[PDB]
This record gives C-alpha cells, sequence and structure tokens, in this order.
C-alpha cells in the first residue's frame, strides 16, 4: 500500500471519485461483477499520477458486513465499524450504514508522533463529499505520548485505512465496494494499486454464511489482573487521598486494568465481535487490525463525537452504579443518581467541561437532557448529549483535538489526572480509551475505545475496563464495576 502521511497534502489527488455498477442479486454476483470491473479500469484507467477511484456493487439483499469479514481470510488490515442504533434518545443534530467491514489498505496513515493537524490534512485529501462512503477507518493512541509496548506497537501513536475491498450494510440492501488508490510521488502507482487490488479480489469470498454459532471453542487456562486487586486498592487509596487533600487539585480520575487471558488456542476476533454484537444494545462494534498485529475489537456504548456536515455531537458520562435484577432494586439505584448532591455536582464538572470544549468551537451548543440516567446492560450512570453547529466544516479537526480525551476517560484537572494514570497504571493502555472509528467527507464518526480487547495469536487477549475515581468512590465497588464492564467479553468466552 502506501503511508498516506507521507504525501504532498497541500497538493490535490488528481481526482476522488466513486462510480457505481449495475445492482445485483447476490454477493457471489457482486464478487464477480466488481472483478470485471477492476479488470475494465485496467483497461481504460484513469491518467492521472494521483487519485482515488472507488468501484461500488449494490447488492438488492440485506447481509451483515460482519458475515462477510467471517468469510474472508487474513487479509490485513481487517477493519469492522458499525455505528449506534441509537434507539430512543433524540437525535440532537435533527440509506443509512448499519455496518461496514474491510479487508486490505488501499491508503493507510500511521506514525510514531502524535495525530497532527497536518496529519488530519493528509486524511482529508483522500476524501470527498461527493464520495460520502469513502472512509478512513481507524484509531488513535489514549495517550499518543506514552512508552507504546510491544503489543501495541504495530498501531503507532495512530493508524487510519481505506480499506482496499469492504462490504457494507444498509437497511434492505447491501454493496461490495474496492478502492483503488495512488500517488506516483509515494511510489504506488495505479498500475501497482490495481494489481495488488487483482490479487486481493481473486481471493475474496463470497460464501457469507449467517454466523449464529455461540461456541468459541476455546479454553481459558488462566486469568490475570494488572493491577491485581491487592495492588489495585493502595492504587485508588492514593487518588482518594490527593483528592481529599489539599496538597492536590485532584477531582477526578478514571483508573483502569489489563484483564489477561490465556487461552489454549487463538481466539477468532472476528467471531468473537459478531457474538458481542449479536447481543449488544445501543453500542459501537469496531475491529481495527493492523498488519501482523492483534485485533483491536470493541462493543462500546460511548460516542466521542458525530459530524453531519455542520453539524456535531457528543456525550458526558459520569457517577456509575450497577444495574440490579430486582426492577425495585435497580429502580432506587437510578434514583439515588438522580438525586445524589454530590453526584450530581461530580456529572457536572464532566458535562461543563465537555459543553465547554464544543462552545470553543461551535457558535450554539445544546445540552439534552441536562441530566438522566443512562441504562446499560451491567451498568447505569449519569448521562447527557451535547451538540452544536460548526462554522465550516473544517473545523472537524478542532473537534477531536478538544475532545480527546475527555474525563470520562482521562480526570480533572486532565494534566493531573494524567500524570497520576503515568504514575499507577504499569500497562499501556494503547488505543483502549482513545477515539475509534473513521473519517468520511461530510460525516465523521468516532466512539470511545472502551469496552474492548486486544486479541493475540499464541497468546489470548487483553480486556480492558476502568472507573472514575472521585471524591468517596469505594475501591470495593469500583473493583467490582471492573468486573462487570468486563463481563462481555468473558462470559463469551466461556
Ligand atoms: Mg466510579
Amino acid at each position: 500500500s502506501m503511508n498516506g502521511c507521507d504525501g504532498d497534502f497541500k497538493t490535490p489527488l488528481g481526482t476522488v471519485e466513486t462510480r457505481t455498477m449495475t445492482a445485483v442479486l447476490s454477493p457471489a454476483a457482486a464478487t464477480e461483477r466488481l472483478i470485471s470491473a477492476v479488470s475494465e479500469l485496467k483497461s481504460q484507467p484513469p491518467s492521472f499520477s494521483s487519485g482515488v477511484v472507488r468501484l461500488q456493487v449494490p447488492i438488492d439483499q440485506q447481509i451483515g458486513a460482519i458475515d462477510w469479514l467471517q468469510a474472508q481470510n487474513e487479509i490485513q488490515p481487517r477493519c469492522f465499524f458499525s455505528r449506534r442504533s441509537d434507539v430512543g434518545r433524540p437525535d440532537l443534530l435533527l440509506r443509512n450504514l448499519v455496518s461496514v467491514a474491510g479487508i486490505g489498505s488501499a491508503v493507510f496513515f500511521r506514525d510514531l508522533d502524535p495525530f497532527s493537524h497536518d496529519d488530519w490534512r493528509s486524511i482529508r485529501r483522500f476524501l470527498s463529499s461527493t464520495s460520502p462512503l469513502i472512509r478512513a477507518y481507524g484509531g488513535m493512541r489514549f495517550d499518543p505520548n506514552g512508552k507504546i509496548a510491544v503489543e501495541w506497537e504495530p498501531f503507532g501513536a495512530f493508524y487510519f485505512s481505506v480499506p482496499q475491498v469492504e462490504f457494507n450494510e444498509f437497511g434492505g440492501s447491501s454493496m461490495l465496494a474496492a478502492t483503488i488508490a495512488w500517488d506516483d510521488e509515494l511510489s504506488w502507482t495505479l498500475e501497482n494499486a490495481i494489481e495488488a487490488l487483482q490479487e486481493t479480489m481473486l481471493q475474496v469470498s463470497s460464501v457469507v454464511m449467517k454466523l449464529r454459532n455461540r461456541s468459541l471453542g476455546v479454553s481459558v487456562l488462566s486469568k490475570n489482573h494488572v493491577p491485581t486487586k491487592g495492588a489495585y486498592f493502595p492504587a485508588v487509596e492514593k487518588a482518594l487521598e490527593m483528592i481529599n487533600q489539599k496538597s492536590s487539585p485532584l477531582n477526578r480520575v478514571v483508573l483502569a486494568r489489563n484483564s489477561r487471558i490465556i487461552t489454549d488456542t487463538d481466539i477468532d476476533p472476528i467471531a468473537w465481535l459478531a457474538q458481542l454484537q449479536r447481543e449488544g444494545h445501543d453500542a459501537y462494534q469496531f475491529c481495527l487490525q493492523p498488519p501482523g498485529a492483534p485485533a483491536f475489537i470493541g462493543n462500546t456504548p460511548e460516542r466521542l463525537f458525530q459530524r453531519t456536515q455542520l453539524g456535531v455531537c457528543s456525550e458526558a458520562l459520569a457517577a456509575t452504579r450497577p444495574r440490579a435484577a430486582s426492577s425495585a432494586r435497580d429502580m432506587e439505584i437510578e434514583r439515588d443518581l438522580l438525586t445524589s448532591p454530590k453526584d450530581d455536582l461530580e456529572f457536572s464538572i464532566v458535562r461543563e467541561n465537555i459543553r465547554e470544549k464544543l462552545n470553543g468551537i461551535c457558535d450554539r451548543v445544546v445540552v439534552k437532557p441536562q441530566k438522566t440516567v443512562r441504562k446499560l446492560a451491567r451498568v447505569q450512570h449519569l448521562y447527557s448529549q451535547l451538540a452544536g453547529r460548526l462554522t465550516k466544516e473544517d473545523d472537524e479537526y478542532k473537534i477531536l483535538a478538544a475532545l480527546h480525551p475527555t474525563p470520562a476517560v482521562c480526570g480533572l484537572p486532565a494534566e493531573e489526572a494524567r500524570l497520576l494514570i503515568k504514575e499507577i497504571e504499569s500497562f499501556d493502555r494503547g488505543m483502549y480509551a482513545g477515539p475509534i472509528g473513521f473519517f468520511g467527507g461530510e460525516e465523521s464518526e468516532f466512539a470511545v475505545g472502551i469496552r474492548s480487547a486486544l486479541v493475540e495469536k499464541g497468546l489470548g487477549a487483553l480486556i480492558y475496563a476502568g472507573t472514575g475515581i472521585v471524591a468517596g468512590s469505594d475501591p470495593s465497588s469500583e473493583w467490582n464495576e471492573l468486573d462487570l464492564k468486563i463481563s462481555q467479553f468473558t462470559k463469551s468466552i466461556e
């Protein structure tokens, strides 16, 4: 492929365009038609020295993109993204893509230095408002300046890729597409790109079975936490002392834990993700797997931001407690969250911090509601949605730079929290708690990569969770909350 960060981002490509083929009825017909479309483009090619051409075949039936991905062999990078259903919540912003899977890379974007405005421009060079489905999928580290552990090395400070071949699932139809990207200046010619794509295209499977089998066929040989329970309790106690004493200004810090599971045979990360998705309720599913890397997968309820043209929306959370099996106990916990003066204060500092980040960029900011409880599968928490209108679509970068990370994964004051996290946690978060999603021409969306796992061949998996530590947090309750938060992974691996 080619690293678009190496490109001359101040010079536009020769073309960015999408060509749509005649619709077919089946995935097998789409695969054969796309092979022919690539061959036709090779025979009558664009003559620019750089460009992106997306070829897409509509499929007249609804097919799960995760089912397509499971049928593909290990052509990397592997990407998956499925946005939240957003059931019942209002759209503050006032053909919807249900899920997308990708294999290979038409162009990728990676550096060891933190994602910068120039890197964003490098990606924007390959996108266009008139090609709304040309999208770069990937994510960024929680802390791009932290020491990168071996398991996270392939991801760099950030990793994004436009797939070589992708499958799009819509409401009542689907699409198979291939993207040809090239830049002679980066020594990745149109000829190079078509040759690589034709080789991948002949490998693409159309045997898109609807996978429903819940057995993952692996045995867990051990489970160990970092920090251990014995080290976690003094860590939380250290944060509580900083909060309540007057030497430190700390008010909130998110402390995380890496739960390592060793398995006898390799976990299939796509099959695992598919199990979470079938149960996922109002959540983002994702997979990011650079070449030769472990697969970063997750099923997260939390949005960093969504942009549709000039509208951006985000959200705020704080004050988490369990769900309860009994309806009366569940309601009592929720009422305690909604009425507690202390929880109200702790939620407000998160909500108002995110609000003012948006307010510095957007003319108007709307908050709705000021405070509710969002009920997740195993926990519930105070919640608010926030939205604003940009003055121009190019302010997308400012939104991303302002929001990541929020106090929902870092803390307040941000710098005192960031250094406590550096000091207390012995493991690399990598892209856990970092933005994960996609850039597109007129639309971009990023989840927060919590509720996630790094799935490594010949090892097992690293499963991540964290909680917000504030005045009065109870270490035993917080530890239990970490267990609740990873249980979608630990229950399904059995
Ligand atoms: Mg908490």
